[PDB]
């Protein structure tokens, strides 16, 4: 306020008697001399300019060298890295706590946002409030459920999807406002008990999830007005038709996998299925208007 | 800097014939970078002493806070607007309390020399928090042995050693957890008591609970508490009436209202006024 | 820097009149503060401008050694003058390890980016001593998974995992404390084992321990261990000698000599030639 | 004292920090202050300090280690030997032989005695005291009370013992 | 070494041609243009010079801007500082490993010189080597007595004055080279002991050694040829004579305390008396030649 402007009104005034400028003059000078530029066009003449122009180089240079649509991803975990890995090419905020973890996530494609998850100043620093969805897992679950109160807190209807370390608290997470949960070590431990005998369960789940296996496992909806609509899974023969295995079909937000022969499609139903990019198109066709 | 300028002003005066005006007024644009230009190397002599020149010339009242806690976190947001200098150990705190309105001063509020360098001797009062009730207490006593008499106000952790603390010299003793847990206790039942204690003191309630005294020649000097019907007159509730350093909680109808004495009542703000004015002279 | 330096080659080009190699000429001196002054704000306009410009503008065949231990610190005091890279996760270690005389790269040897990062790939040897057995055998599978002949050098901490390191694909395992274990039970008596073992190791000694090829068509091809008479001959001991990736110790008198063959044996360095010559085709 | 030192064949030292290494040492030598004293060190840079406080022999298997290191860059051999004639397995064990007062070598040249083909011992050096000289000259003069330090197989250690004795 | 001397070497050739200049016209602008000073008796009047001198600013502004008789106490301990703060006045160097002690060391009067007194190298980097003493607490006594060892094998009869912890090592520490051994919590907890009951005892030995007591605690040595020498401490009187008390006696490295009325002043012993600082003088004369 007053430091760099006490030696610029110092260095004005004694350019403006000591070398007869004008105060165009000899604060155009002042900002070359303490800037360290020094254009030359008005240079000490007087010895009386000479002192000052010194004293000014001090108090001068001294003076003005230290005087001068999106997805937030709440915690920087293994999990949300491996995430993070697949959402490469859409808009990602990393939030946590840890200032190192910058680089990695940087170079991992998202934005850092350094902050606390749990503290709501710092969601809010993350714009939770409307990104597509918030994707938490922090290091204990009470601290992955305090963060999710605090989104809710915010925009009370984002998409909050978190991991769980316990499976004791699936539900408190679920009951702060976690609307997907996912618990790796139970989905581990148990594909471990499974793959003692044969490998092939522990198999599916980790390449249907992989991009390599030409087979891709997605969710088709039922549009409305659609040529299957009311009409039964049975009598629709999809898979024979289209080559797509239909898995299960979600009705909302529960799932049916393996429908009973007898299920009947509803529009707006949501088809899962794995199969060959060429037949996921055969379905979407052999399911529109 | 001095040797490289008492070293550029000697080889400008004889390498470039100029006075001691000239030397001196070039070394400072040569060093500082500036270069006017209006005394460059004419002669190779001072232009192989004008590089190097260049290398060795351009290389060449208040309230003390001891402790940061929430408690006295919580406590800088309800000074704003004071003068406060908190005083502790750890440096990364600084930016919170410099956020927080109050200046910084990095010190070991136990060791006296940083007491000093946060002017404990005479401050309004000084505040302590510190992590540990022994350091609280040996906080306390280092300020004594300062400003003897400037008021210290102390947070107690363990109830154990409240009296410690004011032995030690602390004027007044605030024991959170003791405050809390018996809020607790008392939360129970019904919310009320936990209800009323927060919310009188948080700003937002209508009612505030003011101090209000009794000053010399008091419309009110020697009336009964009761003769004086100060709720019905003025609408503010007396809660207690303090004489001196201790207070008296709903005292008794036949009180007598001394002048110096402290009023202790919650009400509008309008009518603290209207207990102000019909307690005057 | 190019928005302000595309805002001031055009506020230089209409303001004060000059070419586009007018006002780019003089921003790089104005925002340099070398400011020569040929070409100074003349109109008032392009003086307001300079003012802008001034603060918008002045403001505007090798060896990896994974690990470093003790150990690598005493192996690369042994290499100086050979290219050698330290890759290791402590920052701090960089100072010691350039002062040592070799190239730091901060990274994590188990991590096989970081492997990469030193070029693991196509060095002479990697050397690896990581703090944790289990951690040296992990850097171990890293650098199998990328140059998978390269030789691989390692130590073991504990015995019990010597061979696990040499499944990993360690090609040497060099387990220190099992040495210095059996040089103190050795010691107990007397010191010559221990004295042997450290001494012909160390440089002083005018004896050094040498291995002496022996070239395809050597005078001594088929001849015998005892028929060479190599001590007598040329001095040099012979200590053992190593048909391939093993070791014999000590030959028996009728060993016969295939080319091929390492000979392994201490002596002065003026007859570590007679043994080279008495040797030749 | 606890534990006896105080006359005992040796001390063997090896505590977490080379200090506390040779605090330990100094301890000894207040008790029995010629009991033989064996330490190991960890930096080489207290090799000395370990001796000063009164270890008589130092031994250092980061220096031992490090250095095999550096040699096993090219070829695997000298960590080969140094390790494996300290292992039990290998038939050669390396043994030391000294010379009885009175000795059918006694004044004799290590090279007149012709001792590696005699007996078969290979003399990779001999311990004049508390000394060893590690492949000692074609004209080294057998003393007895000499330390013969040799590796060979364990029958001919005896013919290296019998053709040494009185 | 080739870094800012390709750019001088780049533009004192792109000066030379470019701006028709002599070799010392070329570089001696060079150097005030990489420096940002810019004389300006010699700017680019050739606009081929001119892109010159743009290029000659970022490879030129750029490759020159990150181109461009005494005590050692080894160890900082509250002892060593108490030490410290009464060596006011002698040049003390303090050798410890922790930086931010520096501060405090040099604001206390000494040089401070980062290492770890028991790294040899760093005892040399203190100047070990002929000092008047070297004074040591390290923080453990096995570190003490390692920090000794490294003195000895460098200055082998330089005063070594060492601080024990344990009792227990009080001789290994002497045993390691330590020529004094001041235990504190030995004396500490003796005072406690004798202070129970009546607190003189901790009083004197805490006073005499404070300068505020006008008695200070002195050592006066007897002279070659003194008015004392064979004389009787008894038939001396000296307590009397001078009213120095005479609390012992130095008879080399051994003080006999409360020496016996018949004993005999050899010269060269060394007197331990406390008095009056008026009356240390009387003995000094009382004493002399
Ligand atoms: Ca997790
Ligand atoms: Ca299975
Ligand atoms: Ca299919
Ligand atoms: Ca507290
Ligand atoms: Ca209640
Ligand atoms: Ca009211
Ligand atoms: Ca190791
Ligand atoms: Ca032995
Ligand atoms: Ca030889
Ligand atoms: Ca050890
Ligand atoms: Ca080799
Ligand atoms: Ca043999
Ligand atoms: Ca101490
Ligand atoms: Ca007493
Ligand atoms: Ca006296």
């Amino acid at each position: 306020l007053l430091l760099v402007l006490a030696v610029i009104i110092y260095g004005t005034a004694g350019f403006h008697f000591i070398e007869g400028e004008s105060w165009t003059v000899s604060l155009y000078w002042t900002f070359v001399t303490i800037a360290t530029v020094g254009y030359g066009d008005y240079s000490p003449s007087t010895p009386l300019g000479m002192y000052f122009t010194v004293t000014l180089i001090v108090l001068g240079i001294a003076t003005f060298a230290v005087a001068v649509r999106h997805v937030v991803i709440c915690g920087w975990s293994e999990s949300t890295l491996e995430c993070l890995r697949e959402l490469r090419g859409s808009e990602v905020f990393v939030l946590a706590e840890d200032e190192n973890v910058r680089k990695k996530v940087l170079r991992s494609g998202a934005n850092f946002v350094h902050g606390d998850p749990t503290r709501v100043s710092d969601l809010e620093k993350a714009n939770v409030r409307g990104a597509r969805a918030v994707i938490v897992d922090l290091e204990s679950d009470s601290e992955t459920i305090h963060c999710i109160l605090g989104i809710r807190k915010i925009d009370e209807s984002v998409r909050i999807i978190a991991e769980a370390e316990r499976y004791e608290n699936i539900e408190q997470l679920r009951m702060a406002g976690a609307d997907q949960v996912i618990s790796p070590f139970v989905i581990s431990g148990r594909l471990m008990s499974r793959s003692i005998d044969d490998g092939y369960e522990a198999m599916f789940v980790q390449d249907v999830l992989a991009e390599e296996s030409t087979r891709r496992m997605v969710e088709v909806p039922i549009p409305e007005g659609s040529k299957l609509e009311g009409v039964s899974v049975l009598d629709a023969d999809i898979h024979d038709v289209t080559g797509v295995i239909i898995i299960g079909v979600g009705r909302g937000d529960e799932l049916i996998i393996d429908p009973p022969r007898d299920y009947s499609f509803r529009a707006g139903d949501i088809i899962l299925g794995i199969g060959k990019p060429e037949e996921i198109e055969r379905l979407k066709n052999y399911i529109s208007a």
